[PDB]
């Protein structure tokens, strides 16, 4: 029958969806939440075998293992295991777009299970086994018998067992397919793997059974008093004596607790549900859950006889917490919330889709130190211990069904269509149905990119009518139809629009003053954090605070969707799309994380932290003025350390213990500052730090930090006169300065400094030239899709205009002697074709002192593309082992991301000042930078740099960081100007107006010398 | 203005003159001026400014050279933005082009005399004799600062003898939301801390 490319068949013989079951038969385990033995698990060792179609499959497989079969791990997605390659496409189908058919070369995984059953649990009740994720589609036996079907590769299916399993052993046997009419609801922009990679479980319930329960919490106005409702169902045989007792702990002290029998209210003209109750448990003053204070309280619930006989025990973690809009804000417990979101991927580089509960808890961990709040399952119902810990850890969850369907045309092709409206509806309602009593899921969705139809409205209205106590929120067709409680564009920019037809991105600002708009906005993605990015970041988190109802949004995304592979010395390296044979395939566009596979962060997630920080500041005088954006916890773990630093050398600090309100302000007032020794400009630099551990921080994290510029003494002591005069030498091909042991040579012919001595060690490689361009950035390159070339993205407007071939033309070279010092000037024209881009002229100056000024002022042709920077590098010959500077950092920094940095005296070891970016590109930079010590070199001015043992060449030629080699040297590059990264997007021109270097004149000065 | 440096170097075709200062108040360095004047074989003088601003010091209204010429022309040509007054902030209806008025019309008369007649993006200015080139910010008037800002009306100002000129390499926005508290934006005040600019002097 091809019961896989039927949309009208989803399943054969499933089990309904329902909460997280355990079937404990002690409830003092329900309530600690221990290993329950009526769960078991079958994860391990399996049988696999992999086939090319399922015709291939041979029968008698069906009943005995096959030997050509191996022994592999389960779960896993067998492409991990090298059985077949991953692909990776963003938005094209990896099959033919021909619904509901697929290829009849349909990768097919089979998998088999020798285990054993005890006659226990077979004599009596129920034995259902469970399979939480299928990629993507499976038919189930037992013994050789059929037992099913199932598909929706992200919610779990459940099969009753019990009349195919017998005492002893048994053996199962699952026939996946990699390709199914499912797959066309699953065209998420990730890397397309499949098999059985969740886990697998037998769970014995007993006949008389607890078969689902919800829980709701209502609270009054103040939130001082709550009422817990719980609604439980039963299958079996009714009888007068049964009876529900639901009791709710929080820890070890039991706060409430209900019996009753079974027997609903009346619903309609034939009656109620008999076999149904719903108990209310009153509560005093409950301790609310939110993301600040995860208080969690533990719900039991007992299906047990009058005489006092448990049958079964079932249990959840409650949180007390309210979720509405009211007046066009999402509130939580009354309150506005700000949310600090991140969309995330379940993604490991070695296991690929499969979740693990260390890596989870990394994630969180991770993302909570970095002022996180908040996640989005992106784009599918995720494993289900994530919510569990979400719950714990406190993080609000945006839960989101596993459908998109990009790459239909139009969008919305087959969700507008009610033949796949069953299909549709499966994924909206298993999903709810399985996580309705997590507290931490505190939004629901309804895909993502399937544009809109009229299954999305009907959807919508479902999940309303079954669950009034959650949001509903959609972004297909517009991000604002009528299938969203909330405005959740992607990557809709802060100030602006984007009018694309049918489907425009206003500004934000704007979108919410829209004739007849009341709804919040959330952007459901935004900054798109591919390679060096995230600039900008900072300009929606002024946004955010402003306006009241703009209430954040969800970073794309979490982490790199790299996959590991090793080379032939067995060492491995991060690759992405087209390196394992997959194609079409869209690349590094499937990298677009805060931190890489392995969870090291991209200097990005600095930004990201500070610009989410829970504490603003603000300084008067010598007061500062700390407002606290926490909404329900007071500062009760946080302690701010000052400190004030004369150009990097510490004149004083302290520290001050912080008890602000949530919402309240604290004012602070410095002590008198002694003034400082010399010349310079102080800095004030304040930290909040966290004295206490927590259960997601150590004791002494920093969560917050800003700077000020404080009181600056301009030098106005002129150096003392030098006690030698440089030597000029004038030959036919050179312009040679003697100083002592120092030597500097000008080349007549090219206009450049060529080389430089100090005693008889030549200092350069390579001479000092100007430089107008730089290794390409994801978002100068701009691409979603590898097989589309935009001649509109910066790179393309770059090569067009020339400025990668440029030749600079020596306009002037010519040499003078003053009183103390030689002046070399010099002019060149860089031009492509006829055309002059850009115009350097420059004086060096170097005096008895053995200091060498550079003067720089070059001219932009206005009709030429803004240059990516306006600098000079070099090759140095030496190779130290530190970089030590005065100016931003201690990470890297560009000047639409630099809010994060700090200035003060940094010093970090070489390898440090380069950013490892899986795909390879400008990096390293450091903004505001007053002096740069390395080796024997120390440069001073006002500039941004990068040093590293990488060219900018090298970086541009190379398409993987495992493949770059460190070059002889050390390549620099110091930059008067630097053009932004951009990043609210990686698709088109991205990088804001304030951040080009459009002023046609840049004017710029270093000063070379010995430390 | 305390001078920290004068000194005069005489190259191939050219005389070089680099000076210093440092303008202060009460011990407070506020502001530094490094320029190099280089009149070459041709009579004509580059000069350069950097200034550096301290930080802690309120934004300055302006960063640019004045004098008062001797001379006193009809006319005042520039290539630049006009052909009326404009500032940084009020400059969006002026047009680049060769302007040419007579020197009154480089003045308006507001009832309450202060700063006016500026002329943004100007690239070359002709009065008499005298053309400055770069790309700097100007007016020019038989009025000094000095005397707009001692007069209360307009009608008792007096023109001076000669003509001062007041050429900026930046200028103060004028704002304007309200006038009763600074309304000058963020982007139109000059906070960059170390700024530049050349011109150069000829005659013609
Ligand atoms: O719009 C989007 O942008 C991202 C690009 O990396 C990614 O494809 C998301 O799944 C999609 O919703
Ligand atoms: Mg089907
Ligand atoms: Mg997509
Ligand atoms: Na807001
Ligand atoms: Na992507
Ligand atoms: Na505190
Ligand atoms: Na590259
Ligand atoms: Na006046």
């Amino acid at each position: 029958r091809r019961d896989w490319e039927n949309p009208g068949v989803t399943q054969l013989n499933r089990l309904a969806a329902h909460p997280p079951f355990a079937s404990w038969r002690n409830s003092e385990e329900a309530r600690t939440d221990r290993p329950s033995q009526q769960l078991r698990s079958l994860n391990g060792e399996w049988r696999f075998a992999w086939f090319p179609a399922p015709e291939a499959v041979p029968e008698s497989w069906l009943e005995c293992d096959l030997p050509e079969a191996d022994t592999v791990v389960v779960p896993s997605n067998w492409q991990m295991h090298g059985y077949d390659a991953p692909i990776y496409t963003n938005v094209t189908y990896p099959i033919t777009v021909n619904p509901p058919f697929v290829p009849t070369e349909n990768p097919t995984g089979c998998y088999s299970l020798t285990f054993n059953v005890d006659e226990s649990w077979l004599q009596e009740g129920q034995t259902r086994i469970i399979f939480d994720g299928v990629n993507s589609a499976f038919h189930l036996w037992c013994n050789g018998r059929w037992v099913g079907y199932g598909q929706d590769s992200r919610l779990p299916s459940e099969f009753d067992l019990s009349a195919f399993l017998r005492a002893g052993e048994n053996r199962l046997a699952v026939m996946v397919l990699r390709w199914s009419d499912g797959s066309y609801l699953e065209d998420q922009d990730m890397w397309r793997m499949s098999g059985i990679f969740r886990d697998v479980s037998l769970l014995h319930k007993p006949t008389t059974q607890i078969s689902d329960f919800h829980v709701a919490t209502r609270f009054n106005d103040d939130f001082s008093r709550a009422v817990l409702e719980a609604e439980v169902q039963m299958c079996g045989e009714l009888r007068d004596y049964l009876r529900v007792t639901v009791s709710l702990w929080q820890g070890e002290t039991q706060v409430a607790s209900g019996t009753a029998p079974f027997g609903g209210e009346i619903i309609d003209e034939r009656g109620g549900y008999a076999d149904r109750v719903t108990l209310r448990l009153n509560v005093e003053n409950p301790k609310l859950w939110s993301a600040e204070i995860p208080n969690l309280y533990r719900a039991v619930v007992e299906l047990h006889t009058a005489d006092g006989t448990l049958i079964e025990a079932e249990a959840c973690d409650v949180g007390f917490r309210e979720v509405r809009i009211e007046n066009g804000l999402l509130l939580l417990n009354g309150k506005p919330l700000l949310i600090r979101g991140v969309n995330r991927h379940e993604h490991h580089p070695l296991h690929g889709q499969v979740m693990d509960e260390q890596t989870m808890v990394q994630d969180i961990l991770l993302m909570k130190q970095n002022n996180f709040n908040a996640v989005r399952c992106s784009h599918y119902p995720n494993h289900p211990l994530w919510y569990t810990l979400c719950d714990r850890y406190g993080l609000y969850v945006v839960d989101e069904a596993n459908i998109e369907t990009h790459g239909m045309v139009p969008m919305n092709r087959l969700t507008d269509d009610p033949r796949w409206l069953p299909a549709m509806s499966e994924r909206v309602t298993r999903m709810v149905q399985r996580d309705r009593n997590h507290p931490s899921v505190i939004i629901w969705s309804l895909g993502n990119e399937s544009g809109h139809g009229a299954n999305h409205d009907a959807l919508y209205r479902w999940i309303k009518s079954v669950d009034p106590s959650r949001p509903v929120q959609y972004e297909g067709g517009g991000a604002d139809t009528t299938a969203t409680d909330i405005i959740c564009p992607m990557y809709a920019r802060v100030d602006e629009d984007q009018p694309f037809p049918a489907v425009p991105k206003w500004s934000i600002k704007k979108w919410l003053s829209l004739p007849g708009e009341t709804r919040p906005l959330i952007l459901c993605e935004y900054a798109h954090a591919a390679g060096n990015s995230l600039g900008g970041f900072a300009k929606y988190w002024q946004a955010f605070r402003q306006y009241p109802r703009l209430q954040g949004g969800f970073v794309w995304d979490w982490v790199d969707q790299s996959l590991i592979k090793y080379d032939e010395n067995g060492n491995p390296w991060s690759a992405y799309g087209g390196d394992f044979g997959d194609t079409p395939n869209d690349r590094q566009f499937c990298m677009n994380g805060l931190v890489f596979a392995d969870r090291t962060p991209h200097p990005a997630l600095t930004e990201a932290k500070h610009q989410q920080q829970f504490f603003q500041f603000r300084l008067s005088g010598q007061t500062i003025e700390v407002t606290s954006e926490y909404l329900f916890r007071h500062s009760d773990n946080e302690l701010l350390h000052w400190m004030v630093a004369l150009d990097g050398k510490p004149l004083a600090s302290g520290e001050v213990p912080l008890d602000v309100a949530p919402q309240g302000k604290q004012l602070i007032e410095l002590p008198e500052l002694p003034q400082p020794e010399s010349a310079g400009q102080l800095w004030l630099t304040v930290r909040v730090v966290q004295p206490n551990a927590t259960a997601w921080s150590e004791a002494g994290h920093i969560s917050a930090w800003q700077q000020w510029r404080l009181a600056e003494n301009l030098s106005v002591t002129l150096p003392a006169a030098s006690h030698a005069i440089p030597h000029l030498t004038t030959s036919e091909m050179d312009f040679c300065i003697e100083l002592g042991n120092k030597r500097w040579q000008f080349n007549r012919q090219s206009g450049f400094l060529s080389q430089m001595w100090i005693g008889d060690k030549k200092q350069l490689l390579t001479p000092l030239r100007d430089q107008f361009t730089r290794a390409p950035l994801d978002n100068d390159i701009g691409v979603s899709e590898a097989t589309r070339i935009d001649p509109n993205a910066w790179v393309e407007r770059w090569k067009a205009a020339g400025h990668y071939q440029a030749e600079a033309a020596l306009l002037q070279c010519t040499a003078d002697t003053l009183a103390d010092a030689v002046l070399i000037t010099t002019a060149h024209a860089w031009q492509h074709q006829g055309k002059t881009l850009f115009i350097s002229r420059k004086t060096y100056r170097i005096d008895g002192s053995g200091q060498m000024a550079i003067t720089v002022d070059v001219e932009v042709a206005s009709d030429t593309p803004h240059p990516a920077r306006i600098g000079l590098n070099c090759q140095l010959a030496q190779v130290a082992e530190r970089v030590n500077w005065l100016g931003l950092g201690p990470q890297e920094n560009y000047p639409d991301r630099l809010t994060a940095a700090c200035f003060d005296r940094w010093d970090l070891p070489l390898s440090d000042m380069y950013t490892p970016y899986v795909f390879p590109s400008e990096n390293g930079l450091r903004c505001g930078t007053r002096e740069l010590n390395y080796g024997p070199h120390q440069w001073r001015g006002d500039f941004q740099f990068n040093i590293s043992r990488y060219s900018q060449q090298q970086l541009m030629e190379t398409s993987h960081r495992h493949l770059l080699h460190a070059e002889e040297g050390t390549w620099l590059n110091i930059d008067g100007f630097h053009m932004g990264i951009g990043g609210d997007d990686s698709w088109s021109p991205s990088v804001s107006a304030e951040f080009q270097l459009s002023a046609g004149r840049y004017h710029y000065q270093l000063v070379w010398c010995q430390k």
